[PDB]
């Protein structure tokens, strides 16, 4: 199945969902998904639903890469909460097509031998930049709020960027 | 499956269940739910029955949520038991489309780390608010009923304006 | 699956299954059934089958007020077992179309903090008030017959009122 | 599945299997089975084929009302080995559709708190009747045999009255 | 199911997926599912999107030769990561359609009784050879190169030659 | 399943895989494959591809008797590798139909109570025989080439008779 | 283990537990020390400390005899709860030396084929006399009480003549 | 085991421990202490150290209860928390012997069919009489506070009457 | 066992391990440790080796508390790692006996449902407070350098004042 | 256990192994040993037999700190291999004391978010300058020759610097 | 356990066994026995009873190495088989104690990245050497003795050279 049945039912609507842990597994799935539906019609909009606690930086970044490989708009809903990669894939929807629900929520939060600490320095510092990119901000005051753990409200979130609209009806 | 299969055909005749624990799982697939049916027509209504014991307040609010954004009524059936989120849910429903069954009952409840308590107090707040207001009472008396455990009965249920009918019969 | 196979083809015969322990998940799932069917066609019959050790009490209310709810007969038959609520149940259906196949057997049985035991204790009067209200009885009677755990024979059953007749052919 | 997809293809053939112990889960599912069959149409005989250590009487004597129950002839076939409430079963096909395969073979048995032991004296008596009238036999007989664990040949169960024929070539 | 849904679905769409270690058994499946889109239709492209830590020369040698086999031409993206035989295979699509997401990030590695030396010498030193052919790089440099476990950027990746193109939107 | 689903597509191509070890499950199941195929249309070709470490003899014999059996042309496949009874399957495709990849690789290889010993040996002596007729080489160099676990590229496979062709591109 | 330390070295100050369910293996167990320490000492006291929730008949029957059997006095305690099982053996302490905390609460219950039914009756009612003796009241309130799962409170108990003594310090 | 050796010797110092939830199983073992170290010396000390988030109420009172019922003092000692039974147990301690660590806290809280009811309402009501006996304070105030559940530091405890001292030292 | 009967021998040395995650249960058996060795001897030292992660505040204060009550002196060694809760009892040990080993190194680390918060508020101020008062630093840079995850090296330890000596050997 | 008793036995003759892989549980293990041995009599030797292929460094170098502490000659016996970690142990062993078994190998090897880096690095270089303090050698030869994985013989450890003493006979 | 308590007790009459796969951590074990011995006692014989399919050439020649460094004699007994690695040992003890009992036998077998094959031709090859210097064989014959897997009868392998009695009666 049923809640397979739903979602790809859902899929046919062109709507997603980024409902769990941003693991590989997830994110190979997810971008399956964009690429599908890309293919399917390169023009009509698709929605991303997210309701997710984030998870891996690399992870999310390939579905980033896919969003902006799509030649279509993806519109990105905070749907409950959208946290560290949650949040930025919520940042990285099409500009105009970012809302958040009413009770949304947006937590930034600083993310997770030698040779894996240089490839991880190097794409915190490319997030970093996205995430001030997407949402207005200062590098500095994006790195400073993930430290402190920030969590924003729909109303707060609106205002710092993250998103475009917050929706009550939809239409 | 029999059960997926039933939900599913279920789901056809716009007919959705609140049939356990509101957890975030749960609430993700009644998302996903309401999404589809709102997808598949914006027009006709959505039936939702609820037999919960409640559950997570945010997960309970992002169902609220996606119930506000789908254009379409939302018709609630306490079917059973309707208690914390799942009374909340049902006190949601579309004015004059709320419903309980005879033998039906409601159970307010008060519900469920220095970052996460910030989160709750707001969120906490915003429930009884709009518990207050599906409900027409002061917000006083929703938090003090809430502390005291009160449980009503369909009829006291429909005294209280957490529903606008009780059915016997349907048509 | 076979067995679910079975299930839903023997459910587009508007024909249903109270088969095992009473419980809000099977619950949940009759009242599903129950309704998907009222809806598909709310003039002809349902043949409920039983055999079943019954259960909780709300749980079994519940499926109660969805029985009542459908505008369409419910016919109930005794089939093996009908044992707490699931006597209940078999007593519940449309009077004149409530059978006992001819070694079922029908089994009362005196079911199942401070605010849980409110709702229970009005909840059991009220099984009490239509179980006598089902079968002709005192509710006296109901209680002290519950009490010694009486059970019944088909013919027993027939004469105490939880049902119509016995069946041997069908048609 | 592929001994599902055996089993399905074959129940739209009306042929049955009781091919294990008689428990009330394989009990359920044939008496969903013989109604599913006696639903779709009424006037078609039913093939039952028995290779089953029998089990439960209850279970089997619920099998055995659904049997009378539906409105057709249900034939019964000994297809290697009806012992207790298998040979029952066995017996209590439509007569003159009762068969056994050459080397199938028939076994007799003695089957199986204070509430219980009411229940199961009450259903045991009623299991004896029935065999004797099934079988043709004195109810002395019937008892004295199921304790002395007596088995048949195929050629033997003729006799004895459990079976009308035994097939060799089927047309 | 849903992840196999979605593969099933985006392999009617000529799209394919390494998406994890390059063993045996995914080995397999892929040439299995190059072959069956070859076999569809021989002169559509396929695509293939890596997002694999490599694995198994002789595994990915076999899905190399299948590669070179189909007749029609092979896309690569890499998306996420290509280390290992991950790369290899990303530098070994078509020439022209070799791309990298802005993301992704290329590592070369050098991968990996007396019998087995030998078949392993000859393939590995065949894997740097057609490495050196895909990337335009001489030899010594893939050698090198692979000892001292360098990565690349999307960037630093089309200039080594491995990849023909960064994409940021499709069409 | 992804995997089954790529797999029965490219079943309907008659196109069919030794993807492992050759025990008697798989040995079955890649019979009954040939025998189906055979079934379908006794004319059109069957392509078998060959990645495979070997495995039991007489399950491989199985394969093998089948292959003969079935009426149509078996085309053959060194893909990866080809290593005991999997090198003799290879060889005994239909001459003129064998094909390697230009990376596969065979391997032969010695294989694997007093009433088994005598059954081993025969069928030892048996394969030893096939595999020289299969190959045009002596029994002798079959054996000695076996107890010093022989292995060869493509190329050379091509000259000692495994295979006819070494495929770049197919048509 | 320090719990079986703790209660070994109990045992040396000739002091024992009844501490859960009244089953078959536990029966065995207090009658193994109640055996063991008439054996290593016949003229000195047992202390039995009971917080149960009672048990099975028979196996209390055999705690019973073994208790009757130890040629020494046995001490009861009733530490918390004595119920069922738990609460005849409290009863059933040397007359003059049976306690109960000031806290502790007292249950009766009415306790738990055609062989066993026999077999339960007869020692059912050796209970209700036993315990009717223990107890000095009459075997019909002994039933009646029983029925009604009457409970005691430590005053109460001492009133009903389950025990000699409330006891508050020791000595 | 090391840790139960640990608590053997530490009883070998008559020095004992409440270190977790309060459970039947624990709540035995722990009067099984009290009762063996009383027994080893009727006159010497006991110490029970206290970090406990409490439990069942009529487990702690059994405790309570063996307490009292050993003729020796208890000194008692809220190391890290004491909280419902475990502050009630606390409480309890030898008046004067009474102790917080600095750092321990303190916290009252509400504690945890119709037959258990009553049983629960006697022994509620129980505990807070003795609660505030211990305590010094009002029966009104007990009861407030654990509906408010209201926690306190060592300070805090001292100054309401939980505990006679705050140790720093020892000796 | 081995281990367990080494640590026993080594206890009985004065010497205990803090070995891995501070949680209740271990902080339990320290506790427990430090009472026992308190207990045999007031006057003698205790040893405190630590190479442990840290872990709950409040399980780590508990330790604390019972390290000040134990009379005797408590000599401190950082033997591999100290971090959060682990370097806090580094540092608590008695002033001139705080070691750390060669190659130890201490980590700080800002540590870990409206009720818990207060509780956790209070807790987290007072292990601040505390750390700054057995360091020499003020509570500000305890802070900060918690949050910014500062590590330390033997040599910064010591300067940073969370040990008195760099022990190399012992005596 | 046997295993255990035979290693307790052997800890009384000052015997201690290292005889796996040096992870943090084993490395407390050893540390707690030394730690006895030492406290039992600092005068003594101990010998450390080591058949391990090394493990974590900062465990090795945690074993080592302990070995500097413990006053007493730490004699190192190579028995079998000494990799990695293991190497260092033996080569850290008391100069004089430090033997190889005639058929003992010693393995050099290159051992094992950005904070870890950081602390890593500081002691990966650590290590080194010990090894080569240990060993004689210049501190770009250990390193050079850890790169290259270069393993010894018995003969060549001693030449190299690892160990003082080829050992035949003991005594 | 019984099993370790037997093994125990044995080694208390310098008896010991190798009766399983020689890997690293028996081998380690063996050894700490053997130097247990040794310690206890340097002039008393130790008995090695060998059972053992042999294993690990290395784990073996830790074994030994152990066996030659310990300053007493080793005596050996085939007790069932000795084969690879058991043989060596067997072959190993001292010459003159070498003992196959009547039904023993030998078995000698050819045993078991780029580093790891110099190390272990280095080993293999140190193992034909002792081996031949045990049995007083050319190197020659060892080789060509283990490729082809050449057993022994106890007659034979005294004549052979692995042992030096066969034993009946024991004294």
């Amino acid at each position: 199945s049923l809640t397979d049945s739903v979602y790809e039912r859902l899929l046919s609507e062109r709507i997603i969902f980024l409902g769990s842990e941003v693991n590989d597994e997830i994110a190979n799935r997810l971008c399956a998904q964009i690429l599908l539906l890309a293919a399917e019609d390169a023009s009509k909009d698709i929605s991303l639903y997210i309701n997710s606690p984030g998870g891996s930086i690399s992870a999310g970044m390939a579905i980033y890469d896919t969003m902006v490989l799509a030649p279509c708009d993806i519109a990105t809903y905070a749907m409950g909460m959208a946290a560290s990669m949650g949040e930025f894939l919520l940042a990285a929807g099409t500009k105009g097509k970012r809302y958040a629900l009413p009770h949304a929520r947006i937590l930034m939060h600083q993310p997770l031998i030698a040779i894996q600490a240089e490839q991880f320095a190097v794409i915190k510092k490319e997030m970093f930049r996205l995430n001030a990119e997407f949402t207005g901000q200062p590098i500095e005051r994006i790195e400073a709020d993930s430290d402190r753990d920030r969590w924003f409200t729909a109303a707060e979130a609106l205002e710092y960027g993250f998103v475009d609209h917050i929706i009550t009806r939809a239409h």
